[PDB]
């Protein structure tokens, strides 16, 4: 029933911009929305990855592999998946395990990539995949994991047990200012549901 | 470390606003970002996300989310019932007007996030994810009556929480949808748990 009838600029950035846009609504009356879009888009399937990283290790219970930085639309700090933008050509399972590499230091093994997902869908048309990465805790590639941050880059990782992932995430909320991913805080709370 | 040392305006909306963003790197370097605001925060954060949890005896427990057409996307999503949190509401009280509205469901708070981010690389936006149990039994929610706002054309699908990625997977395959990365993040979770 709805559809797009035009996107007019309103504004461009160097990485963001804001858009008009016009659309039919079920009723049959043309409508606005101002809409958010990157300017890096492609072909990529997607703008980004964000890995669920699960660290595995014998005698060990399970780890998700988080990160820790700075987000200045934030003004603070605040806890994540790993993730990054798709570079040209890459595919997001490429990315993912590149991004995984870079932020955390760990060289993982695909597990599972999702279709294309909307970060904040009333907002903007940005998507990501999805992708779970294991890591074998116990190869000594993973021994000694070094981040490998580019340029104004600075990654902090942070690695919790899965099977008290939601409650640790809230010992570090109330440690710190700091803000939790809400695709994190949506995974922790999922396995308290299960 | 690093911290935010202004902010410069690009461009405002009635609903977003695009900023340059000036920080102080961990290293001493003055840096700059493209981020955006939402114009309409007071507020403990923008929105609310409502997990809720159909329960119905002897039935199968549902995930009950919402399909809506999303201007930025250019298409429909399957999400989360959520919306803005009015000046005055508390989270709580707005994940169930949101609830009531977009479903027509009555629910009972189970639990209640602190504001966690959407897209810390892009925006500032935050919301509470807010976990509710809809007694599926009871009278009141029989024939529950989805009342929308002014614009505002939703449709719900109630799926098995047992099978949530699954079926999530299936409507993607059939239908052309993008699912919510929170959704896709919880629907992900519910299977790795354990
Ligand atoms: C919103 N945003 C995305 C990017 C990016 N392309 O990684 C940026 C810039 C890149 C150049 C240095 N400062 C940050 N801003
Ligand atoms: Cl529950
Ligand atoms: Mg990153
Ligand atoms: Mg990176
Ligand atoms: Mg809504
Ligand atoms: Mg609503």
């Amino acid at each position: 029933k709805q559809y797009i009838i035009s996107e007019e600029l309103i504004s461009e950035g160097k990485w963001v911009k804001l858009e008009k846009t016009t659309y039919m609504d079920p009723t049959g009356k043309t409508r606005t929305w101002e809409s958010v879009k990157r300017t890096t888009r492609k072909e990529q399937t997607a703008d980004g990855v964000a890995v669920i990283p699960v660290l595995q290790r014998t005698l060990h219970y399970e780890c998700i592999v988080l990160v820790k930085q700075f987000r200045p639309p934030m003004g603070g700090y605040c806890i994540e998946f790993p993730a990054g933008l798709i570079d040209d050509g890459e595919t997001p399972e490429a990315a993912a395990l590149r991004e995984l590499e870079e932020e955390t230091g760990y060289k993982g093994d695909i597990a599972e990539c999702s279709p294309a997902v909307c970060m904040d869908p009333g907002l903007s048309n940005c998507t990501i995949h999805i992708v779970t990465v294991t890591i074998n805790g116990d190869d000594a590639e993973n021994a000694r994991p070094k981040p490998k941050p580019g340029d104004g880059e600075f990654v902090e990782v942070i690695s919790l047990p899965k099977n008290d992932l939601l409650q640790r995430l809230d010992a570090l909320v109330a440690e710190e200012h700091l803000t939790v991913d809400a695709r994190v805080y949506s995974y922790a709370l999922a396995l308290k549901h299960a």
